[PDB]
């Protein structure tokens, strides 16, 4: 039993096999080198390295071509995927049949478009994927395009100071099963400032407040430790009915998930 992965996540067993990757893809080898033990290993520091482990992993296991700039977040994969999964456990999909179609909301969905991407091709899962980025939004909506998947994922420029509640109204979908996010990148006062990460999910909470019933699950990945009691503090203050919460990694890199809803 693993302590790091999703149990259904495929690199939970199968780490990437760096070897096998420089066999077949001429632009991974070229950011490869070799290790201390004779090991063929990736400089993680570097972007143009990391840019082509990812491209890579989406194109060996799951058929996904994607193209993505240096000058914003390169997505790690094994990690992604236990956030998949989790949500999948969340809205039951092991135990239902095709015959159910779900609709999710990724807020904030980057170059990658990888939430859509990955629950897209695994699941048949729709999306309305949000960006306040220009340069995220163009990448993610081609990414979709490329892939052939834009009948299932709407990919939406929204304003810079907008979020759930203005992404949603009269064009909407009645009911939505989840929301996912990945937040972005942020001696005389005794009390902390809140942060980028807990002030952003904050808002998302506020918007819940609103949309109450409209989604079966809100969730978020959270990056901080600190997020998540606090966050937990102002579920209760609020007398949200339903939360639960989960810890994921991939090596060093470690996540929190949050969820909760308005439903018995
Ligand atoms: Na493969």
């Amino acid at each position: 039993l693993s302590k790091s992965m999703h149990a259904r996540n495929r690199y939970k067993d199968k780490p990437p096999d760096f070897a096998y990757l420089a066999s077949k893809y001429p632009d991974f080898k070229q950011h490869v080198q070799i290790n201390l033990n004779g090991r063929v290993s990736l400089n993680f520091k570097d972007p143009e390295a990391v840019r082509a482990l990812t491209c890579t992993l989406l194109r060996e296991d799951f058929g996904l071509s994607i193209d993505i700039p240096l000058e914003r977040l390169i997505p790690t994969v094994p990690l992604r995927l236990n956030y998949i999964h989790w949500v999948e456990d969340l809205i039951g999909h092991q135990d239902s049949d095709k015959s159910t179609l779900r609709r999710g909301i990724d807020i904030g969905t980057g170059a990658s478009c990888i939430y859509p991407l990955l629950g897209a091709t695994l699941n048949g899962w729709y999306f309305l994927a949000t960006e306040v980025d220009d340069m995220c939004f163009n990448y993610a909506k081609k990414n979709v395009e490329q892939n052939n998947l834009s009948d299932l994922i709407k990919v939406v420029k929204v304003p810079q100071k907008t979020l759930l509640m203005d992404a949603l109204k009269e064009e909407s979908e009645i009911i939505y099963d989840f929301c996912m996010c990945n937040p972005p990148f942020f001696g005389i006062t005794e009390i902390m400032a809140e942060g980028g990460e807990l002030e952003f999910v904050k808002r998302i909470i506020h918007d819940s407040l609103q949309l109450k019933k409209r989604l079966r699950w809100y969730s978020c990945m959270l990056g901080k430790k600190c997020s998540l009691a606090p966050l937990k503090e102002e579920l209760r203050i609020q007398g949200v009915p339903k939360v639960t919460y989960t810890e994921f990694c991939q090596g060093r890199t470690m996540r929190w998930a949050l969820a909760w809803s308005f439903y018995d």
